[PDB]
């Protein structure tokens, strides 16, 4: 409906967003930031306001410099699996930084968009304080925490489950209303967040 909302705020990401040295998909790169774009504005004014820069990567996570002290470490859960934070393709909390090609879900992570629920992790941590670790969400955790599936993770962790919420609510029209099918209350707890 609104396409002036979107310019703006890939104004104001152009103020968080950083483009990395070295070769990548142009393109793609341009269609994270269109996706992000679609995250309210007062979200995005508060994550610039912050300071807050989203590093989108050419290559993987722990190639650059501040996340090398992740190279060769096991994330948590990653029982067995082969894989180390060398092949995770997303962060999101303090430091955003996001690998270029694998934002749809399954490009080595679970999550239906890796831009988007990464930011929210930092939206959670930085510009809200840690409300998916308030007593109100919890509450909700309490009762639609698994309704998105992954049940033993985002069933789990409150933070995880609000990041996906998150992203189901800011993604695409139809990801938003599956959202309010099977998270009443998240998708409410949400829609008043940025009222
Ligand atoms: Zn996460």
């Amino acid at each position: 409906m609104d396409s002036t909302t979107i310019q703006q705020n890939k104004d104001t990401l152009s103020q968080i967003v950083v483009f990395p040295t070295g070769n990548y998909d142009k393109n793609e790169a341009n269609a994270m930031v269109n996706r992000l774009a679609n995250i309210d504005g007062k979200y995005l004014n508060a994550l610039k306001q912050n300071n807050l820069k989203i590093k989108l990567l050419s290559g993987k996570l722990t190639d650059e410099k501040e996340y090398a002290y992740l190279k060769g470490v096991v994330p948590k859960g990653w029982e067995g699996t082969g894989k180390t934070w060398d092949d995770v393709p997303g962060l999101g909390g303090s430091t955003v930084a996001l690998r270029i090609g694998f934002s749809n879900k399954g490009k080595g992570h679970d999550a239906i968009n890796l831009e988007l629920h990464a930011t929210a992790h930092a939206i959670d941590h930085i510009v809200l304080n840690d409300i998916s670790k308030s007593a109100q969400f919890k509450q909700i955790f309490a009762k639609e925490g698994r309704s998105l599936g992954n049940v033993n993770y985002l069933g789990v962790y409150p933070e995880e489950f609000f990041a996906e919420s998150f992203a189901y609510y800011y993604l695409n029209q139809d990801t938003n209303s599956k959202l309010k099918s099977a998270c009443p209350q998240t998708y409410s707890f949400l829609q008043n967040l940025a009222k």
